[PDB]
């Protein structure tokens, strides 16, 4: 009867909007359970690579499926009450471009409440298996360290930290529940990678993995909002040039593209950002995922909703010092 308990807290505004996803598919809102499942695949996938079948076998074996029962029980209860949304916040805090979509739902009255910074959630993990509970906790560790939850969580919302926990698994693996330095961050990623392989037994994959990714930070800032504001200024200019670029490419004068001198030269990769706390201070966190599957920069929706890609890093790194935390490339 293994058991792991956590209290996590929102660092940035959190928007749990799974309800809206049925009518509006753009409104994707990863839950804690869902994001843990996602991050398990990124960890385990680092070792299975090509063998996508074997990955799905273990994933179902841990988290359950339609024909299966989960070997772990995950319980998530919010400890805070949702608070009233102030629409003045977007102009005031300089977050109006990265969180444009939230601002629009706000005005349309589609959402009225959210979970502000300081919102707390209890996460409890239970399993009969030691192998399973270790993998579950590693997943959650990864979700807090590199991920986030909710609507627009790839763009700074739903960044989390662990305020308190009782975890024999993290104790066993020599991991922490907070980062006191960037070096602790660097070392933990190596540890999480190294351990995950052992628990499972033991050529670029076609899906996102931890192993083949880049993690970077910048800061510290005065406060969280200042960090978010930096992302917003950068993204505004990124989007400005993006609009001009694709007006040319798609609707301008027809030109023949030239083949890259390097294979997959114009195949840029997904980029997520959010806020990580290091030494009690807020840092901007960026993660870039490199895999085999091609992901279009072009989507049949408004360009403001287009994914942020890895060529966005210039608009951060040209303006302030960036530290590499993990180099999969």
């Amino acid at each position: 009867m293994f058991i792991e308990e956590f209290e996590i807290e929102s660092i940035t505004s959190t928007h749990l909007l799974e309800v809206l996803t049925r009518e509006y598919p753009e409104v994707r809102s990863p839950s804690i359970k869902g994001a843990m499942r996602w991050w398990f695949r990124a960890l385990a996938g680092s070792y299975f690579g090509d063998d996508a079948q074997k990955l799905k076998e273990i994933e179902n074996q841990v988290f359950g499926s339609t024909k299966e029962r989960s070997r772990v029980k995950i319980s998530v209860t919010p400890l805070s009450s949702p608070k009233r949304l102030n629409l003045k916040e977007f102009k005031d805090k300089n977050v109006g471009y990265i969180w444009f979509s939230i601002n629009l739902l706000g005005k349309r009255g589609t959402i009225t409440h959210y979970y502000p910074p300081g919102s707390r959630f209890r996460v409890v993990l239970e399993s009969p298996s030691e192998r399973v509970i270790k993998l579950a906790t590693l997943s959650l560790w990864a979700l807090v360290s590199l991920g986030s939850v909710g609507f627009r969580s790839r763009r700074g919302t739903g960044s989390m930290k662990i305020v308190r926990a009782s975890s024999e698994v993290l104790e066993d693996l020599g991991l922490t529940t907070e980062f006191n330095s960037i070096d602790e961050f660097k070392d933990s990623l190596k540890r999480v990678l190294d351990v995950t392989g052992e628990i499972l037994g033991v050529s670029l994959p076609s899906y996102a993995t931890l192993k083949f990714s880049d993690v970077e930070v910048f800061g510290p800032g005065k406060n969280t909002w200042e960090v978010l504001a930096q992302f917003n200024n950068s993204y505004k200019e990124y989007l400005r040039r993006r609009i001009k670029k694709y007006q040319r490419i798609i609707f301008g004068l027809p030109r023949f593209k030239l083949r890259g001198v390097r294979k997959d030269l114009r195949r840029a990769s997904p980029l997520w950002f959010g806020v990580v706390e290091i030494g009690g201070k807020p840092y901007g966190r960026i993660i870039k995922f490199f895999q085999s599957t091609f992901h279009p920069e072009v989507r049949s929706k408004h360009i403001v909703d287009w994914n942020v890609l890895s060529n966005f890093d210039w608009f951060i790194s040209s303006r302030l010092p960036v530290t590499k935390v993990w180099g999969g490339w």
